[PDB]
């Protein structure tokens, strides 16, 4: 579909089985989601932005589905205030900047 | 134009005069640039991000070209560590999501 920026660009993903709201997010790199206990294999890392660093916790390969659309690869882990989609899932999906 | 994401949507802007590079970022309320020199009035402001609140200069009204294409509006100043443009700005020039 078309997103208009007017509000927050929220929107359905599926991760892991469950559902949940998360931002389309142009200005991330990778993705990065909420607490969550997955399953498999992960390795720690800290990611920063405004305010500083948090730790996350990297699963790879992990299917996520955007609105219906479906996009597997990395996704961190950690005490994040927000759902964010970043570009790593945003490209599988299709998704592009328009003006 | 339309933006693909396997990049950085990074672009040109101008203000105060001055060319910079800046982010596209929908996932920001608002546009938050690195420590740099403004014209004008401006008021203490809080911002929160992945990490934790910073303190920022908030200046209203201000003229910025943003890939050739003008937006008036706030931009705060302070220690974020990329300059991003956010949705207050992006929706000025039309921006979308799509996919
Ligand atoms: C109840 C509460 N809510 C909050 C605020 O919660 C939020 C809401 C949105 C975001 C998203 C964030 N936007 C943001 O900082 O925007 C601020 C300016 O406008 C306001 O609007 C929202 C906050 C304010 C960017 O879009 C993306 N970032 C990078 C850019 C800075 C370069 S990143 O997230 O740092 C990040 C870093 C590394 C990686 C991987 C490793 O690549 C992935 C993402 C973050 C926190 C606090 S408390």
């Amino acid at each position: 579909p078309q997103i208009t920026l007017w509000k927050r660009p929220l929107v359905t993903i599926k991760i892991g089985g469950q559902l949940k709201e998360a931002l389309l997010d142009t200005g991330a790199d990778d993705t990065v989601l909420e607490e969550m206990n997955l399953p498999g294999r992960w390795k720690p890392k800290m990611i920063g932005g405004i305010g500083g660093f948090i730790k996350v916790r990297q699963y790879d390969q992990i299917l996520i589905e955007i609105c219906g659309h479906k996009a597997i690869g990395t996704v961190l882990v950690g005490p994040t205030p927000v759902n964010i989609i970043g570009r790593n899932l945003l490209t599988q999906i299709g998704c592009t900047l328009n003006f």
